[PDB]
């Protein structure tokens, strides 16, 4: 009764390869499931985390290189376009060519970068405000400095766009950096350090003098305003309540409540807002209502502000922009960014230009690139054996609500409700492949030029942000995926409430219809499951069936759930980090993911008991002596076989909304009863702690 299939022998090799049969499961189950795979690999030095899954997205744009190098008769106009923004991408001799003229072609339409301009008072300041400014960097490039504007869903609303107000991202990964001591350290020094790189670079090629001293002075001036900017953001642990967070008021009340004022110039949110939505010809009144997620940011930005000078705040906003185009330019320009990047990433080299071509161009036109990755990678007839899958885990999460004795039953009914409603989308819209026309008719503004990278780039920028923009006074798309296809990943939509698993996720170990259920169900059933809970979460539960932001639990339900949830917050907030020198992960910020992993995990492994009641035992995998329950727990493991460089764990631990690979294994196994019974845990040793937390 042993499977000795071509595809059972591969899922038994790759099973035995990746584990330490030395350890004790109840132990370390991520050291059992994954000591193999850790004894064998070394992170690559252009990867600052390396592991299966990392792997699967490297083979995946092994895929896009195939697809993308070489032209055929056959390319429809859409595939044309990509092909040829790909071959500018990959032209290094021609992008090394150019030196630094692109951006220095570009600087006068940002209101330059003062550092690099003599005499930027008198050719700027003249007609510099910092509405202007703000919005110029915002509408044409998409470049969000100082006040995040944007157009979007409304949260209570799902059917429309509105303009939202928020606090920008920084330069470094998170707040936390701005400390700027012990492990901040080398990050803060590299950070300057690139901005005194850039700007003697850019000074040098304009054959202009330079001051050393100056260069230092001025941006280290950048790095102070950007620590007051930094130190002003909500904390995401303040964001995590997105009843909290939506604040809708009208353009002529933001204007009284955050009053701001810029170079001795009272701050114009109208002015603002039209200079914006004026790109796409759309005029705005104070009579335009406007989400504001970041209301206490603007009140402590109003002092802050009041304190620099035109120059000051255009030598941040300018850098802002500048840092990330610097990789696009010639190989002096790249260089400037090694010690910013190796402090950020630990990485000592960038990743292939091919690699990051591929990704780029995948970015951009992910309707064409979708179509040539799963005409060349993916199966398609898999797609109905994934809606069957999909279909037994909602039934699963469907039943398990009636066995919760912390929910009322109103509040039961109602979450039955949504689970219900959830739309589910598999591999990739039909569309991409059978209809060519509206798949060129998308990309007809797009003209690239295979000598001129940076003005390809440059074009990409404005027609993401058109197209974003001229969304405000439409209805949002039903139809249109959340996700390329060509995308290792799976997601879910609170405002359209649902989700997506596209065709690049859909390959081992996560799904094969030729390897065991047990591996299916560990794999892509426990995705399905995770994604199925976010609808469910902390986030995610206050979202009604129609993708609305209202409050559909009793007062008692809700308080239940933040007790129940309370337990891994505490969980996952004890675990220590060695790679991110022994700090604790953030049980708030993570809550979300752990949640959804341990939602998930229970789902799938329901589901596969229920697959056996209908259909029986599976054959068993040689070399392999573990039963399918077992296997179905390898297989969820080895998900995460993988390692983190260091200094990454640092800025994960502060910007990754999910636990590492490891704690996402150990966590979610600890509160399983499932699986210490699977493995055979004594109680209280590591695997098996006593208090095991529940919510789904
Ligand atoms: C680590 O786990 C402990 C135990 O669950 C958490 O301790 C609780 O902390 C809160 C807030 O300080 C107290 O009100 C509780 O009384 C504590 N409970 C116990 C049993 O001591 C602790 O918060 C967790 N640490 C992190 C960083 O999440
Ligand atoms: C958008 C994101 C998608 C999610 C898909 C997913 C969900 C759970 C698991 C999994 C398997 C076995 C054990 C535990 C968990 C694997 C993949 N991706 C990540 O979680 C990491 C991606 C990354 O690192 O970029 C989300 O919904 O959060
Ligand atoms: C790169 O661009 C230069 C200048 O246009 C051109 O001479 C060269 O052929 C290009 N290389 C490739 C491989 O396309
Ligand atoms: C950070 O912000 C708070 C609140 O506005 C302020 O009181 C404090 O002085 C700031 N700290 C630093 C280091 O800038
Ligand atoms: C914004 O204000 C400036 C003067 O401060 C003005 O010249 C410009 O036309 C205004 N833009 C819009 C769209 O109102
Ligand atoms: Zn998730």
């Amino acid at each position: 009764g042993i499977c000795k299939s071509s595809d059972c022998i591969k899922s038994a090799a790759r099973l035995i390869q990746n584990m330490d049969a030395t350890t004790e499961p109840c132990t370390d189950f991520f050291k059992y499931a994954c000591g193999g795979w850790l004894k064998r690999n070394v992170i690559p030095e252009t990867s600052s985390r390396y592991g299966n899954f990392d792997i699967l997205r490297d083979e995946l744009e092994v895929v896009l290189k195939d697809v993308l190098q070489e032209p055929k008769t056959e390319d429809i106009v859409a595939v044309q376009k990509a092909k040829a923004l790909y071959r500018s991408c990959i032209n290094e001799s021609a992008i090394d060519s150019r030196g630094g003229e692109p951006l220095l072609k570009l600087l006068p339409d940002i209101y330059g970068w003062p550092v690099a301009t003599e005499n930027w008072e008198q050719k700027y300041g003249a007609s510099w405000t910092a509405e202007k400014a703000i919005a110029q960097l915002n509408s044409k490039y998409g470049k969000k400095v100082l006040i995040n504007l944007f157009v979007g869903t409304d949260d209570k609303n799902s059917v429309n766009h509105v303009i939202h107000i928020d606090q920008p991202r920084l330069g470094l990964p998170s707040r936390d950096y701005y400390e700027c001591t012990g492990i901040y350290k080398e990050a803060c020094t590299a950070y300057v350090d690139f901005m005194i790189s850039v700007a003697r670079l850019i000074r040098q090629e304009e054959r202009l003098p330079i001051d050393e001293n100056q260069l230092a002075l001025e941006m280290n001036k950048v790095m102070e305003l950007e620590k007051e900017i930094a130190n002003a953001t909500a904390k995401p642990e303040d964001r995590n309540d997105p009843m909290l967070l939506y604040n809708k008021m009208t353009l002529a009340q933001i204007q009284n409540n955050f009053s701001l004022e810029i170079n001795g110039k009272p701050f114009s949110w109208l002015n603002f807002t039209n200079e914006i939505m004026s790109t796409v010809n759309i005029s705005i009144t104070n009579e335009e209502d406007v989400v504001v997620y970041a209301p206490e940011y603007l009140t402590k930005l109003k002092p802050i502000l009041t304190k620099y000078s035109a120059r000051d705040l255009q030598n941040l906003m300018s850098w802002r922009f500048i840092m990330d185009l610097v990789s696009s330019l010639s190989r002096t320009y790249k260089e400037s960014r090694n010690a910013f990047r190796k402090a950020l990433y630990g990485t000592t080299s960038e990743t292939a230009t091919w690699r990051r071509c591929a990704n780029y161009v995948n970015g951009n036109m992910e309707n064409a690139v979708g179509r040539l990755y799963v005409e060349a990678a993916f199966a398609g007839e898999s797609k109905h054996v994934v809606e069957d899958l999909i279909a037994q885990i909602r039934e699963v999460f469907i039943q398990t609500l009636d066995d919760l004795t912390w929910m009322d039953a109103e509040t039961k009914k109602r979450a039955e409700e949504k689970a219900l409603a959830i739309k589910e989308r598999i591999g990739y819209p039909d569309d991409i492949v059978s209809n060519d026309n509206k798949l060129n008719n998308e990309y007809l503004e797009l003209n690239y030029k295979e000598d001129e990278y940076f003005e390809n780039i440059i074009q990409n920028l404005k027609f993401s942000q058109s197209k974003q923009l001229k969304k405000l006074r439409e209805k949002v798309d039903k139809d249109e995926w959340i996700s390329g296809a060509a995308v290792v990943n799976a997601f879910y939509s609170s405002g359209r409430n649902q989700i997506v698993f596209p065709a690049g996720i859909l390959q081992p170990p996560f799904f094969s219809a030729q390897q065991s259920n047990s591996l299916n169900y560990g794999g892509i059933g426990m995705v399905i499951g995770h994604e199925i809970t976010h609808g469910f979460d902390d986030n995610g539960r206050n979202f009604n069936k129609d993708g609305d932001l209202v409050d559909w639990w009793t007062q008692q339900s809700a308080s239940n759930f933040k007790e129940q949830s309370q337990c891994m917050v505490y969980q996952y907030g004890n675990f220590s980090w060695d790679l991110a020198g022994g700090q604790h992960l953030n049980g708030i910020n993570t809550l979300g993911e752990n949640i959804a992993d341990n939602g998930g995990l229970g789902q799938a492994y329901r589901a596969y008991q229920n697959y056996i009641k209908k259909n029986g035992e599976e054959k068993l995998l040689p070399g392999l002596d573990l039963n399918h329950k077992q296997l179905f727990f390898l297989n969820f493991a080895q998900v995460w076989c993988g390692t983190y460089r260091p200094e990454y764990a640092v800025n994960s631990i502060k910007t990754d909304v999910h636990s590492p690979g490891n704690f996402r294994i150990i966590g979610t196994l600890q509160n399983s009863a499932e699986f210490s019974e699977a493995f055979h845990c004594r109680k209280n040793s590591y695997m098996n702690p006593e208090k095991k937390c529940r919510v789904w």
